[PDB]
């Protein structure tokens, strides 16, 4: 299981001495990619060979201009093996579908050929959004929904009627809607996921076993689940 | 007071409706500057007269690689008046100076002239940073040190042994340090200013009296300050 890990460690305040630990414990341990912010991306490189080089975009907000999205994702795309864009959540909530289909076409081109993940921050969505922000994101043509950032709120995500953490039903919800559409799109569950026990459970959810193309876990704490 | 306000409205799940009325009120009010993240200041642009235009860059962790942080203030200073940018945090806790100077004189320098604030993020800082920090800031050429993001996690905060919100004690501390060193630098508080007293006990401490040039009280509750 620990192959479908995506080990991320991305509070701002971490340092270079701890980027440089994580991603040479991303290799040793196995993970399918090391996430870290853009600013490590350059002194991590070199340390994973094996491990993918997964960097975050317009993180967590997700509240940059289209234009500022595409070329930073563009730059991004020149040393990173994976990135995981935030979508426009503000714009996701202001229900201005014409715009979230824009920017989130222009921005996963922009990736030109590398692994794009979007993250949907579905703390903040309600049902009527997320489908319609799923289908946005195939037609985009990006690898991976990722679930959350890691730092959503709770109070707001409550109104929303959602958790903060990732659950075994809403994996199932997004894998089993994938499949229904035939969406060639993975699942990457992430907030909440220290214990082998949690990532089992969503592995098991989502249903589609142990493929790091179609499926990824990620945490902070990857030595807790393997 | 209200005069010395920087009304700001940046959740991520902000939208545009709300954002068109925060513009609109922050005219009403009569603020000092109204602050959204970059993807509603085309929109907002219009409804701003008196008030200043106010955007945030690389916010809220300021961890984005320098060339993607120049290209971003670049282009943000084309429609905003002013430009918030967060330090960059991890390479503050780093204590690697020569980049964090090599990063910001180049940052605030992509402003082309802009009024330049630089979020230090008082929460997460020790005074082994600080103080160096405000050098390169002033060395940077800037127009405002602006305390914090107001996204700062409460744990690590504690772990740092500094409150979240912002204290008159706080404003005092970076004041004096400016007048000592005789930086041409506004000081700009900002995170859980609630009351007018608060507002008040702020503005005494730094000593500069209302003086909006040198002096800005951040909040998303202008309306309790006046
Ligand atoms: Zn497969
Ligand atoms: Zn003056």
């Amino acid at each position: 299981m620990i192959h479908l890990v995506d080990y991320a460690l991305l509070k701002p305040y971490l340092t270079v001495d701890e980027a440089v630990a994580g991603a040479r414990k991303a290799e040793e341990l196995g993970v399918a990619a090391y996430c870290v912010n853009p600013i490590y991306a350059p002194v991590v490189r070199p340390l994973l060979r094996k491990v993918k080089l997964c960097v975050v975009a317009d993180f967590p907000f997700g509240a940059l201009p289209t234009a500022s999205r595409i070329a930073l994702v563009s730059r991004l795309a020149e040393v990173a093996d994976e990135i995981d864009v935030v979508a426009p959540i503000g714009l996701v909530k202001s229900r201005r579908w014409a715009e979230v289909r824009r920017d989130l076409i222009s921005v996963v081109g922009a990736a030109g050929g590398r692994v794009v993940k979007v993250i949907t921050e579905e703390p903040y969505l309600r049902d009527e959004e997320r489908y319609t922000l799923y289908d946005i994101i195939a037609e985009a043509g990006a690898h991976f929904i990722k679930s959350s950032t890691g730092f959503a709120e709770e109070a707001y995500a409550a109104r929303q009627g959602n958790p903060v953490h990732s659950t075994p039903e809403r994996a199932a919800a997004i894998a089993r809607y994938i499949k229904e559409k035939g969406y060639r799109l993975g699942v990457k569950m992430a907030g909440g996921i220290r214990t082998r026990e949690q990532a089992k459970a969503i592995v098991d959810a989502i249903g589609w076993g142990e493929d790091p193309a179609r499926v990824r876990l990620g945490t902070s704490t990857p030595e807790a689940l393997l």
